[PDB]
């Protein structure tokens, strides 16, 4: 079979047609799995959870477990995972809490490496890479294309901007703006992620605008509001700069300087 | 209650209402108390005593031998109390013959995914060890302390009651009670006022703790001096007494 | 010896006294040598060669494909020697065609829980990787090196023989032989005199190495100047020659 007979499938679970589930894995009550998704051996899936299409989940992962957050109380919170995602060895993904969104969400095309953690109520976009042991504490929003190097730690409620980059062992306590590169414990702003922008084919005009934007924010001594005003123009001209400006505007715990 | 795909050793002892999920191993000389819930894919090894109403999650290794190229299999122990939560992939090692010969965990502790509790460590009650917190060995964690994600604790260190580490802290020296530490290497920052409030500490006790911080950290005093200077406040406030005592017992220095 | 709940692919090759615990998978093209003990809940994938008298603990993934977006299904290898101990949850990945197409590990290595050995890394002999030590890829670790818990090693770096890293070190450049490093980012501190004594080095060799360290790290020389200055004691002392050679081979920077 596509479904190993040593696996355990709750009667209430709903598996699309070509789903593979390896030996000694558990697909629990109210778990929904979508077409082309391959579940490895030794995998614990718990619900209520919805996993889309063409995903890949490796051994020793715990996807859809209750958060150990002391506030959570057995409520029927959820987890939503999209399509084309890779979940590697021993990754842990917890479901949401009623105190927030009552949902934890992961989009599409994400690569989530071994022993990474995705805490309750987290929101991961698309095309993100979480390298080994990257941990998102809770209520963490990671926007499209971000890359978090191994053992990057993200404090609860922090937002990780689109196309951003973290060096290995970074400890992020504040919001990381879109395109920014951070390193260290505590994490510190270094520059922008030009390598990402290039691997992605951003235009030279956008890069140049991104580069001036950085200065306005980090190098000219403005308070954040002074900064946001000065970017109005370029944010009106360049969408890339608007994403940047927006990411700074939505910061609740401040920005990583 | 006890899944037939699990392997229960004949010398293992299970109290009533114990559950054991599939493909778990409850080895020789493991004793499990009443109400305890063990997940699937758990390895319990002994000699080990687990109390009541505990919950242990999948991929955990509880009661394993401390690593070594050597296969020295002494009868050292692990003792775990009641109402503890042990999450995914937690490693907990038994003690060493040279030392206490026992690793000890109290009650109402929360030990999050992939934390490690090294041989001969002692955890009290109401402690939280957030993800990937690692206790090297011979570590003593007193009541209500909180170690944030990826906190590393060097061997022989004492983590004081009600203390707090920020995420990714590397602790190489005793953390006095109530103290908050950050960084690698870890440094003292302030007192855990957030914790003290959540636990209903009196405003009087909190101000006295705040003042005691300065006596130890910001007035240039020696310790024999700080402690002499603390003696009176300690007598009035049992909370200050815990603090003073944590500092007095700091044999190989305090995190400054 | 081979538990009937384990899964052994027809193509695997196992030595006579190989033990395999329950719920382990020995996949296609895996070879296991005499006296090796595979625990329960182990995933082994190939092509992989495992030598003799090894110990692989539970929840380990040995011989998986690297998640490197560059790897594309090719049949790269992993070779592991003898007398190794691989603890709980260790991940070891096979090589890439972009490099050596092989991940390699020698003999007498102690690889502790949740450590990661990335694609194309090479490990020598008598090394100790403490809990959650992670080699990113294309890392070379030379004999007798000790990496303390949560040591991160950046891809392409070389860890020299008898070197030591403090816990939570983040290593981005090569670490010369014998050198001790600490912190994030990692920095050189002194020489692993423990290791030298522990390993029967003569007091004459030790003084020369101590002298060698001063030459490279304390006198304001350039690497080339420093290398030249060492030639003599390198000729006289093979221990020093290991030190000089590690610095020489430091293509892209030594840790300072
Ligand atoms: C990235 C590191 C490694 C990954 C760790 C992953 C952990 C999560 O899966 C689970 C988790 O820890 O949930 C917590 C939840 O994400 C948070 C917000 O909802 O709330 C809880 O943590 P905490 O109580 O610390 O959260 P707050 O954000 O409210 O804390 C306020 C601030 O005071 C600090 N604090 C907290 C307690 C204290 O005693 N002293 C403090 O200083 C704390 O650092 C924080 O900065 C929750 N804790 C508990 C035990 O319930
Ligand atoms: C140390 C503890 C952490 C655990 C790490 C273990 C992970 C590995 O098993 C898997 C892995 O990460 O493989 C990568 C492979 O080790 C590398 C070399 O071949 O190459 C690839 O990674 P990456 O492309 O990031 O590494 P490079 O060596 O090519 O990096 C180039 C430089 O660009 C930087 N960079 C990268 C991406 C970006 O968006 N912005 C950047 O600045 C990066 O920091 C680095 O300095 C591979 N990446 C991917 C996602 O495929």
């Amino acid at each position: 079979s596509l479904i190993d007979p040593r696996a355990i499938i709750d009667p209430s679970a709903r598996l699309a047609a070509d789903v593979q589930v390896g030996p000694w894995s558990i697909v629990g009550a109210e778990v929904e799995i979508g077409e082309g998704t391959v579940i490895g051996p030794h995998v614990v899936l718990k619900g209520p959870t919805k996993i889309g299409k063409h995903n890949r989940i490796y051994q020793f992962s715990s996807v859809g477990e209750d958060t150990p957050d002391l506030k959570y109380k057995g409520e029927p919170t959820r987890l939503v995972i999209g399509d084309h995602n890779v979940i590697r060895e021993g990754v842990t993904i917890h479901r949401g809490t009623v105190q927030d969104r009552a949902e934890t969400t992961i989009g599409d095309h994400n690569l989530i490496m071994a022993y990474a953690h995705i805490g309750h109520d987290s929101v991961i976009g698309n095309h993100c890479i979480l390298v080994n042991n990257t941990a998102l504490a809770g209520h963490v929003h990671v926007d499209d294309w971000a890359i978090l190097s191994g053992y990057t730690l993200v404090h609860q409620y922090c937002r990780i901007g689109a196309h951003s980059f973290s060096g290995m062992g970074s400890a992020i306590g504040k919001d990381v703006p879109a395109y920014v590169t951070v390193f260290g414990n505590p994490a510190e702003a270094r520059s922008m992620n030009f390598e990402g922008m290039r691997r992605r084919g951003f235009s030279s005009e956008a890069i140049h605008a991104l580069r001036r934007a950085y200065k306005v924010v980090y190098r000219q001594g403005h308070t954040v509001e002074e900064a946001l005003a000065e970017l109005a123009e370029s944010a009106a001209q360049f969408p890339e700069v608007a994403v940047f400006r927006d990411s700074i505007q939505s910061a609740t715990r401040g920005i990583t300087r």
